[PDB]
């Protein structure tokens, strides 16, 4: 679950209004971001994004991926890597490693997710706005239970 | 700018695929997310997010909402709460003033942005999941340069 996988064995999921995205199952282990980009376009980047709540506290969560040409990123939902505890309309990081896990214990077990692209740039380094349409496409999909079996 | 504005003077931003907003000008000072909730829901927050780049460094910034209610929130432009650099695909905080004033006018100069709810939560404090479907509508809009002419 790092290298991507075949046609058969893909469960993609569909995506919403603010750019979610949502499956039929639970994530798991790991997610797979598949993107064509433009072909004016040198540089992407972005994130996969979630909330969730621990006894009282708000944390927002993201895992981040980057690309220079058409690919599919595999992203470990083990290994996130900005996280923040959101009180009021003000952030604090979060280096706390025994919260950390029990924020991806429970990430683990959503069936939906949230894609952002952040910031693109074409072949001339000059700057793509709106990052968005940088790409023809992109999606997300996570192992069928086939292909998890292994 | 704060206080919420009239519908003739309000110019709404167009909504796109991954959550985008588009106006026809630049944006300026000040920014309002209008939130109509679901009548079960107790908790709403979100951002508006930014990316800019400066000679080789790129940074990623938002700015934070929150509501229990439906209204309207003002967002001032030049006060963001989270700002960092992304370095590969990894993160770093930014606290180095004069480097955040330099993203602020910069942003202050764009015409797109980034709408995102992140955390819902009902009447009985129960998790909304996802986030989004705990509103009936989301909009931003910006001062018309009538009510600009102002101050």
């Amino acid at each position: 679950g790092l290298a991507p996988l075949a046609d058969g064995e893909k469960l993609y999921g569909k995506k919403g209004s603010e750019g979610t995205v949502t499956f039929t199952k639970a994530i798991g282990d790991n997610a797979f971001v598949e993107i064509k980009t433009g072909a004016d376009t040198g540089f992407m980047n972005g994130c996969l994004g979630f909330s969730e709540s621990i006894d009282g506290k708000n944390y927002w969560v993201a895992y981040v991926w980057q690309t220079k040409k058409s690919d599919t990123i595999s992203i470990d939902m083990s290994s996130p890597v900005q996280i923040a505890e959101i009180i009021g309309t003000e952030t604090q990081e979060v280096t706390d490693a025994d919260t950390i896990k029990k924020l991806t214990d429970k990430i683990k077990t959503e069936k939906s997710a949230l894609l952002q692209v952040w910031y693109a740039s074409d072949k001339t380094g000059k700057q793509i706005d709106p990052a968005d349409s940088a790409s023809e496409s992109i999606e997300v999909y996570i192992p069928s239970a086939s292909a998890d079996e292994a």
